[PDB]
RNA sequence: AGAAAUCCGUCUUUCAUUGACGGAACACAGGGUAUUAUUUAA
RNA sequence: AGAAAUCCGUCUUUCAUUGACGGAACACAGGGUAUUAUUUAA
C-alpha cells in the first residue's frame, strides 16, 4: 500500500560573506575529493574478473555477455583529468585479449574500434589497477579479494547489479568483516582527501560510482548496438540503388544549400511498399497518394516523409525498387550512426551534493514575522568544513515563494488543513483588495503580491495548516549556490485493477496539436466492451483549455488564434505598406503586393497572418542586395518588436509556436543573403554573431521564448487534464506513450507530465499505441468487428467550392491507399445519400486544372435542388474534418442523424479519437 | 447487506367471454367471502380481553393504555352491509363499563361522544361475538380460549403487534385448539370448500381493513381528548367575538366565509408583529409585507393581508397572546366539531395471484416479421361453477413491461435491469424506412413495437439480467391489474466517508428547483456541523427539456413566446376588450387595464394568468343576457390557439393560469346564478344550468392534476440522472422520513420511491432561512445569515427601486428584515451614499416631496461613470446572493463594501445549504 | 395460450402513423417581487 | 539565524505595485482544409 510522491523546489542560496566562503571551501572540498574516488574507483572496476561478473550476474532474466562487461570495465575513454595509462586504438585487442585469456569478442571488437572524443582519450583500467595495487603496497589478490566481497555485498556496482545506495563507506571504513588491504584503502583516501566522515565520503563515492557505473552500462549496450549496425552494413547486395537514392540531391528536385542523409522515415517507411501498390493504381494523380500517406504518417507516429524526394523516387519508380531502396535508406541510416556515433566516455560530471535534513522544519523555524511584511526566509543548517578542519553547521536562508506558500508559511486555521497550498490541490489563496497598497520595487511585485495573499489570509485566521508530518528534508546543493529541496509525500492506497464504478479517461492529441478528453465509466450492466472485457458507459466528453482573464475577457492560452482580421487594420496597413513600397523576388516577377493580398484575401485571424508574413518577408529577403537589406533590416525589427511581434503576443496555439519558427527562418535568411552562404562557405553562428550581433541577440531569445511557450504548454496541458479528472472521479488515465524505462515534442512532454502528476492524486497512468485512432468507431472497433470511418465536415452549400469538388475527387481516387478507401467509401456514402450518383464518372475525370471540369455551382445546384435552398448545410467526407458519424453517442452534444439510411451520431471528431484512445489495451 | 426495490406495472385484463366470466365469478365469490370474513372477523375482534391486550402489549416501548384498545376493537362504526347489533350513540357509555368492570375513561368517553358518518352506524361488537359464539355451538369461554391463542401466536393484529401475514389460514384450518371443527364448518358452508389461497385472500383483505381502522380510531380519540382539553381550556370568549366581528366588517366581499386558523394570522411570528407595530403606527402593513415575504419564503402558508389589516386596527386593544390563543381556539372547535371517527367498511382492494404471470423465457411468442408479439399471459387459477378450481391462460398488454422486462433480449454480450433511460438503455431510434400504418389510437404503442423490434432485428437488446422466478399479480372487479417486480440492488450506508458524494436540493419561489452537488474530502475545509471536510463539486438547475424540430423547451420552467411573438392573440384578445366595457364604482373601461398588461411586456403564460384575471372581473358584474356572448369568447379562451387546454409548460405560471381559468368560471357560475352567502349554489346547479361549462370544468382540472404529477416526476427523474453522471451516493432534501407545498412533498415523496432502486441514500432536513444562510459559515461555528441582493443596470432603476430601499431599511425589527436592513446599509456605504439615508427613511407610498429617481441614477453615474453600469441593491427575492465562498458554479469574485464577495446564483446557494444541513 | 393493444401521462400559437420525452403501487375582490440572422458602423 | 527576495514561467494590439494564471527535479524552396450591441422588419 501507501502510493509515494515527491515534489520539488528550486532556488539560490543567499549566505553571507563568511559563510559564503564556507559554502564554496566545501563544496570545492567535495569536488576534490570526488574527483578523487573517481579516479580510485575507475581502478578498482578496472580491477574486476569475468568470475565476479558471474557471482552479480547469476539471477538475470537475458544471458549475459561477461566478456563485453569485463571490457567496458577494463579500458575506458576518460578526460585528461582521469587518466593515467594511456593505450592506443591498436592495442586495445591486444591487451584485451592478454587479461582474458581468449579471443576477444567481435562486440568488444567493434567496441574498441570506434570513434572517440575529440578531448577523451583511451585508459587502460586494468593497467591502473595494478598501479594502484602497489601505491597501495599490497598484493593484487588481497585487493582482488575485498573487490569480490564489495561487489558480493553490492557495495560496489556490478554489470546489472546495482549497489546498496552508500553503504561501502560504513562497511569499509566505518568500524563484511574479512578485510586484507582495508587499514591501506583507509589511509590511502584519508591522506588523499580529508579526514574521515561518513557523509563526506559518501557524498564524493556516491558522484564517483554514479558516473562510473551509467557510462559503463552505457558502453555495454552501445557495443553491442554497434556490432548490430556492422552486421547490417554489408547486408546491401550492391550500392546502386543507394547510389541513386544519395543522387536525389544532385537533381533539381532538391534546392536546399546544404546535404543531409537520407534516413527509412523521410520515405515513409514500410508504407512506401503500399505506397507503391497504390503507385500501381496508375500515374494518374501520384501526388493524391503522395498527400494521404504524408497526411496519415503525421497523423499517426512517424515525421511525415519529405514529399520532394519521394516525387524524385517516383521518377525512378520502376527501376530501383520499394524492397530495395528502402534497404537503401537503411544503409544510409545505419553508416551514419556507425561513423558518427563515438563511443561514451567516463568523465566525473557536474552533480551537486546533498546534505541529509538540511532543511529546518517549519514548525522549529525562526520568524521575524512584521506586521506589514511577512518573514519569506525559509533556512538550512548545514555542516560545513573550515580551514581547519572541523565541521561545524551553519545558518544559510533561501527565499521561494512558491514553498512558503504552498509548505513553509505556518497556517493559524482551527480546523482548516490541508497537504499543499496550490489551486491543484484544492486551496485558493484569498485575493487582494483595494485596501493592498503594496510598495516594492518593480522586479519584485509578482513575490510581494504572493507574500500579500498569504498574509491578509493569516490575518483572518484561513491560511490552512499543512498536515505533510514532514521529518527532515533534504537539501541539494551545487558550486553555483543553487539549491534543490524535494518533499516526499504518501498519497493513499494503491489501486491498480480497474473495477466496476471506477472511472477512467483517455486523452488525444489533435493535427493542431490541440487536447481532447473522453471520461468514461465501467458499469455492472448495459455495453460490453470485448477488449476490456467489462461493461463500459460514456460519461462526458470535451477539450482541454487553460483559461486566464485579461479585465474579465478569457483567453485559452492552449488554441487562442489571435485577434480577427477585422480588428487589426492597422497593423495590417503598416504591412500593406511595406510591401508597397518594396518589390518582387528571385523568375524575378510578382512585386510582392499581390502575395499580400492573396494572405488578406482569405481573411485571418492576426496569428496565422503572422506566420504568412513572416514567411513573406524571408521570401522577400531572399534576393535582395546587401545595400537594400538594411533598410529591410529595420523593418524585421519592428516586424519582431513593435505592437504585435512574437516578442509582446502570441499565445500557446501551435500557430504562434510555427509563427516563432517562420520568424527565425526570416532571420537565418537574412544571414545568408548578406553572407552570400553556401557550400564554398557554410556561415556558422559565430560568423552570423561577428557580423551583426544585435540580430542574433534576437535569435537567442526568439529561442528562449519558444523553449518557455513549450514548457508553460505542456505543464497546462497537464494541469488541466489532472483538474478534470479531479471534478468527475476519474481514477484511471490512458494517452498515447509507453511506461517502458515515433513521437511528438507535445506528446512525449504531456505524456511524461501526466507520469509526473497523476499519482500525486492517486490517479493511475497507462499508455497505448494510437493507429488510426482518429478513425476507430468507438464501441464497434475490435468489439469484435474492426470498423473505421472516415472524418466528415458540415459546411452549407452555398458556400462549396472548386475545393471541395478537388477532395471529392482526390479522395475518391485514393481506394486503396490506407486510410484513402474509408474515404472512398465515404464520398460513396455521400452520393448514395444525396443521390448524385451520376457525378461519380464525372468526378473521376476531376484532374488538377482541366477547363472542361465540372464546376461547384453544378454541384451547389443540385444540392440545392435536394434540399430546397442554398443555405442547408450538407456533410462531405474531407481530411481532418470536424464531424465524426459514430455508431453510438460518444460525444458530449453529439446530435442524432440518418446518412444513407443508417443511424448516426454527429459527434466532436476530436472527442471520438479522445474515445477510442480511452479504449484501448494494446500499446 | 442486500436492499430490496420494487417497480411496478398497471393495466387491464383482456380475456374472452368464456374466461371473462370464469374471472369475474371468481372476483365475485373472493369478494363474498372477504365480507363474510369481514363480519366474522369483527365478531372475533369484538370478543377480545384486557388479558389479551396487556399479553400483546407486554414489549411495547412506549406505556399503552389497554382500556382504549379494548373499546376500539368492542366497537365500530360500520356500513349497513356489515351491522349485526345496533347500538345508540347514548348506550355506549353503559354497555362499554359494563363489559370491562370499570369506569370508563374520558378518552375512552370521546370516542363514543363524537359525529359519525351520515350511513354509517354504531355496532355493538361485544353483542356480535356473543351471537356469534350462539350460532358456532360454542361456549363463550371456549372461542375466547381459541382468540387468546390466536392473538398470542401473531396469527391475528392486536394493537401494537402486528399479525403475521397469512398463518392464520393454515395454523387453524390447514392439516390443542378447542373450537378449530366449528370455525372450520363455519367458513366452508358459508364460503367454498376449502382452498387455502382463496381463504388467505379472504382473511387478508377483512383481517386488513380491520386492523387499520382500529389502530386509526385509537390515535383519534386520544387526539380528540387533547383537542377537547385545549378548547375549554379558554376562560373569556370575547376576543373571538372580535374576530368574527371583523367578519361582518367591511374587509371582506367573498362569497362565503370561514374559519380563522392560526396559520391565516402568520402563528407564533405574529406577537412579533406587534412588535413590529408598536415602533410606529403610520405606515402598518411593510411590516406586515415583510412577514408574508417571510412565511412565504419557509415552510409555511402565507398568511391573508385582509385579516392582519383587521388585526391592525384592534392590535392595542384585542391584544397578542390572546388573539393567537383565540384563532387556536377556532381552529380546535371546528377540527374537534367536524372530523368523523374512522368507521370500518370493506374497501375495493383486489385480490393477489401467486406466481401469476408466465416467466419471460417461458412465454409463447406469435412473432410476426412486422410485428412482434405484443400479449403478456397470466396462468390464472379460477374457480367453475361446480367448485374445481382449474388454470386459464389470460392476456394482457403493456408496452411499458414489455420494453424494460418481458421483451426477449438478442444480444450476445449486452445486458440490462431495465431498458429505460434512467437504467441506461435508449432503444435505437426509428428510421425513414419505418411504414408504421395503424389506427391513431395506438400510433405511439406501435412506434414502441417498432423501435423494440428494430433493436431486435440488429442483435441490439439487452438481456435482462433481473433473474425472476414467480411474478405476482393483483386484480380487481374491474378487470385492472398489477403487477409487482422486486429486484436486489446493494449494500447503503448513513456513514458518510471520505470519497462520497452527497447533494442537496432547494425549490425557489416559482417552485423552480436547484441542486448542489459537494465530496467528502480527506482535508482541505472542515464542517462544524457535519464533523469532516467537505469541498464543492458542482451547481446547476433541474430542468426536463424536451425537443420540437430542434428546439428545446424545458416543460419545468417554459414562461411561453415573448411579447412579440404573439400579437394575433392579442390583437383578438384586445378587440374583445375594446367592445366590451368596463366592471363594478363601475369606471375604467376595460381596455385601460388591459394595457397595463401589455405595458410590461410580459410572457405569454403571465399574459394569459393576468387576461384570464381579467375576464373574471368583467364577468363579475355583467347581466344574464350578455353573459350570452361573454361565454363564447370565454370558449375561444380557453380552446383555441394558446388556451391551456393546448398549450402550456408544467410551470408554475401555468398552472396559475390554470387555477384563473377554473377562477374564472365559477366566476360565471355566480353572476349568472346571482348566488350569494344566503343563496348558495351548488356543483349539482352549475351542471344542470350550464352542462359544457361544467366540462371544461372537469377537463381543466383533469389537465392540473395530470400536470402536477408529470412535474413531480420529472423533477424526480432529472435529479436522479444528475446524481448519476456525478456517482452522487447521497441527496438530502425538505423532508423528514416519517407544513408543506404539494412540490415539496411530491418531489420528496418521488425520490424516496426513486433513490432506492439506484442504491442512493435520502435524508431529509428542516429548511429554515436556507435562502439567506452563508455556506461553510453559518454554523461554523457562528450562525451567519445575508440578504438577497439583484443586479440592475443604472439606466433601469425606478420608483420601485426606491421604495424597496425603504421598505427594507424600516424593516430592522421584523425577522428576516434585519438581515435586509443591513444591506441597505452596506449599499449605502458601498456606493458612498449616506447622505439619502435619512430621506430615504421619509420616503412614504406617494409623497409629492419622494426623492425622485433620478436623483439616485445621477449620483450612480457618477459613481461609476455611465448609465449602463450595474448596481447591486437589496431587495426581497433578489436572484444574486453574496457568498463568502464559490459555493455555485459561475460565480464571480468582486469586493462589496471592501468585502470580498463571490457573486452567487441565490437558488443555488439555497440548494447548497440544503446540503450542508443535519438537524431536520 | 385467442393478433390484438395507446400501461398511465407530459411538452409545442410546431399536435408529429420516423417529433421529443417522463413514471413502483395503494388510498379569499382583484394581482411588482426572447432566439436565427445581417445592415452603414465601432 | 543576517530584512530581504520575482523559485521558474505563461497569457493580453489591455503589460497590470488589488489583471488573470501554470509547474517534482535530473540529464525547406515557398506555405498545405468574431463578441457587446441595437436599427426599419420578420
Amino acid at each position: 500500500s501507501m502510493s509515494s510522491a515527491i515534489k520539488s523546489y528550486k532556488s539560490v542560496l543567499r549566505p553571507n560573506e563568511r559563510k559564503n566562503q564556507l559554502l564554496k571551501s566545501t563544496i570545492q572540498c567535495l569536488e576534490d575529493g570526488s574527483a578523487f574516488f573517481f579516479k580510485m574507483l575507475q581502478g578498482l572496476f578496472g580491477g574486476i574478473t569475468p568470475e565476479i561478473v558471474r557471482f552479480s550476474t547469476e539471477q538475470e532474466k537475458q544471458q549475459q555477455d561477461i566478456a563485453l562487461w569485463c571490457a567496458v570495465n577494463w579500458f575506458r575513454p576518460v578526460s585528461q583529468d582521469s587518466l593515467t595509462h594511456t593505450i592506443a586504438s591498436d592495442n586495445l585487442v591486444e591487451k584485451f585479449e592478454e587479461y582474458y585469456g581468449g579471443t576477444a569478442s567481435d562486440a568488444i571488437k567493434q567496441y574498441f574500434s570506434a570513434s572517440i572524443g575529440e578531448s577523451y582519450y583511451w585508459n587502460d583500467c586494468r593497467q591502473q589497477y595494478y598501479d594502484l595495487c602497489r601505491e597501495l603496497g599490497v598484493e593484487v589478490s588481497d585487493l582482488t579479494h575485498d573487490l569480490e566481497i564489495l561487489c558480493r555485498e553490492k557495495c560496489l556496482a556490478v554489470a546489472t547489479e546495482s549497489n546498496q545506495n552508500n553503504s561501502i563507506i560504513s562497511v569499509l571504513f566505518g568500524t563484511e568483516r574479512d578485510w586484507c588491504c582495508q587499514e591501506e584503502l583507509r589511509s590511502y583516501v584519508e591522506q588523499n582527501t580529508i579526514q574521515y566522515d561518513l557523509w563526506a565520503w559518501g557524498e564524493m563515492f556516491n558522484k564517483a560510482h554514479t558516473a562510473l557505473k551509467i557510462k559503463s552500462t552505457r558502453n555495454y549496450n552501445f557495443a553491442k548496438q554497434r556490432l548490430e549496425q556492422f552486421k547490417e552494413i554489408q547486408s546491401l547486395n550492391n550500392l546502386l540503388v543507394v547510389k541513386k537514392l544519395n543522387d536525389f540531391f544532385d537533381s533539381e528536385f532538391f534546392s536546399g544549400e546544404e546535404t543531409y542523409t537520407i534516413c527509412v522515415h523521410h520515405l515513409g517507411g514500410k508504407d512506401l511498399s503500399k505506397l507503391y501498390k497504390a503507385w500501381e493504381d496508375d500515374p494518374a494523380d501520384p501526388e493524391n497518394a503522395i498527400v494521404v500517406l504524408c497526411d496519415d504518417l503525421k497523423n499517426n507516429f512517424k515525421k511525415e516523409p519529405i514529399r520532394n524526394i519521394l516525387r524524385y523516387i517516383f521518377t525512378i519508380r520502376q527501376e530501383c525498387s520499394a524492397q530495395d531502396i528502402l534497404a537503401a535508406a537503411k544503409y544510409n541510416q545505419q553508416l551514419d550512426r556507425y561513423k558518427s556515433q563515438k563511443a561514451n566516455p567516463s568523465v566525473l560530471g557536474n552533480q551537486g551534493f546533498t546534505w541529509t535534513n538540511a532543511v529546518i522544519l517549519p514548525e522549529k523555524a525562526q520568524r521575524n514575522d512584521r506586521p506589514n511584511s511577512l518573514d519569506l526566509r525559509i533556512w538550512l543548517y548545514l555542516k560545513l568544513r573550515h580551514p581547519d578542519g572541523r565541521w561545524k553547521k551553519h545558518h544559510i536562508p533561501f527565499y521561494d515563494t512558491r514553498f512558503f506558500q504552498e509548505i513553509y508559511a505556518a497556517g493559524n486555521s482551527p480546523v482548516d488543513t490541508c497537504q499543499f497550498r496550490t489551486p491543484r490541490f484544492g486551496y485558493h489563496l484569498p485575493k487582494l483588495t483595494d485596501q493592498t497598497a503594496i510598495r516594492v520595487n518593480k522586479k519584485h511585485v509578482k513575490a510581494a503580491k504572493t507574500e500579500a495573499r498569504i498574509r491578509l489570509a493569516i490575518q483572518q485566521g484561513t491560511l490552512p495548516v499543512s498536515n505533510l508530518k514532514i521529518t527532515e528534508i533534504s537539501a541539494t546543493i551545487n558550486s553555483k549556490g543553487q539549491v534543490r529541496i524535494p518533499v516526499k509525500f504518501d498519497v493513499g492506497r494503491q489501486k491498480g485493477t480497474l473495477q466496476i464504478g471506477d472511472r477512467f479517461c483517455g486523452y488525444d492529441q489533435n493535427q493542431t496539436a490541440s487536447h481532447a478528453y473522453s471520461l468514461w465509466e465501467v458499469v455492472k450492466e448495459g455495453q460490453y466492451h470485448k477488449e476490456l472485457g467489462c461493461f463500459v458507459r460514456f460519461i462526458s466528453s470535451g477539450d482541454i483549455v487553460s483559461i486566464t482573464e485579461n479585465r474579465g475577457n478569457q483567453f485559452d492560452q492552449l488554441s487562442y488564434e489571435g485577434l480577427a482580421y477585422p480588428q487589426y487594420a492597422d497593423w495590417r496597413k503598416k504591412a500593406s505598406k511595406f510591401v508597397s513600397l518594396w518589390q518582387i523576388t528571385k523568375i524575378v516577377t510578382v512585386e510582392a503586393k499581390e502575395k499580400f493580398d492573396a494572405i488578406c484575401k482569405y481573411q485571418p485571424r492576426l496569428y496565422k497572418f503572422n506566420k504568412e508574413y513572416a514567411y513573406l518577408l524571408r521570401d522577400i529577403v531572399r534576393g535582395k542586395s546587401l545595400v537594400e537589406l538594411q533598410q529591410i533590416r529595420q523593418e524585421i525589427f519592428r516586424f519582431i518588436e513593435q505592437d504585435c511581434g512574437v516578442t509582446r503576443l502570441g499565445s500557446l496555439s501551435l500557430s504562434t509556436l510555427e509563427t516563432v519558427k517562420a520568424v527565425k527562418g526570416i532571420i537565418y535568411s537574412y544571414f545568408s543573403t548578406a553572407l552570400n552562404a553556401s557550400k564554398n562557405n557554410p556561415i556558422s553562428d559565430e560568423q552570423r554573431k561577428e557580423f551583426d550581433p544585435e540580430l542574433f541577440a534576437l535569435l537567442e531569445k526568439l529561442e528562449l521564448i519558444r523553449t518557455r511557450k513549450k514548457k508553460q504548454k505542456v505543464e497546462r496541458i497537464a494541469n488541466s487534464l489532472i483538474q478534470t479528472c479531479l471534478e468527475n472521479n476519474i481514477k484511471f488515465i490512458r494517452g498515447e506513450g509507453d511506461l517502458s524505462t515515433s513521437m511528438d515534442w507535445l506528446a512525449r512532454g504531456v505524456f511524461n507530465k501526466i507520469r509526473q502528476l497523476a499519482p500525486m492524486h492517486n490517479i493511475t497512468l497507462f499508455g497505448c499505441g494510437s493507429l488510426y485512432t482518429s478513425h476507430q468507431d468507438p464501441l464497434v472497433h475490435r468489439n469484435p468487428d474492426k470498423a473505421m470511418k472516415c472524418r466528415w465536415a458540415a459546411i452549407p452549400v452555398k458556400d462549396i467550392g472548386d475545393w471541395v469538388l478537388r477532395k471529392l475527387s482526390q479522395n475518391l481516387r485514393a481506394k486503396n491507399i490506407g486510410t484513402g478507401e474509408y474515404y472512398h467509401q465515404g464520398v460513396k456514402e455521400f452520393l448514395s445519400h444525396y443521390e448524385l450518383q451520376d457525378l461519380e464518372e464525372e468526378l473521376l475525370k476531376w484532374r488538377s486544372d482541366r477547363k472542361s471540369n465540372i464546376p461547384c455551382w453544378v454541384l451547389q445546384n443540385r444540392l440545392a435542388e435536394k434540399l430546397g435552398n442554398k443555405e442547408a448545410v450538407v456533410y462531405i467526407p474531407v481530411r481532418g474534418g470536424r464531424i465524426y458519424f459514430a455508431t453510438h453517442k460518444v460525444a458530449t452534444g453529439a446530435v442524432s442523424i440518418v446518412f444513407d439510411q443508417k443511424q448516426v451520431w454527429v459527434c466532436n471528431a476530436d472527442h471520438v479519437a479522445a474515445a477510442n484512445i480511452a479504449l484501448t489495451v494494446k500499446g
